[PDB]
């Protein structure tokens, strides 16, 4: 019954947003959704 974190951000940075789009150097090594 692990809790879930609420991540709701709109004011994202260009450098941050671009980083996700590229998905370069990920962190999730196992169990990905």
């Amino acid at each position: 019954g692990s809790g879930v974190i609420n991540y709701s951000v709109l004011d994202l940075t260009a450098e941050e947003l671009e980083a996700i789009k590229h998905q370069l150097n990920p962190k999730d090594n196992d169990v990905e959704l």
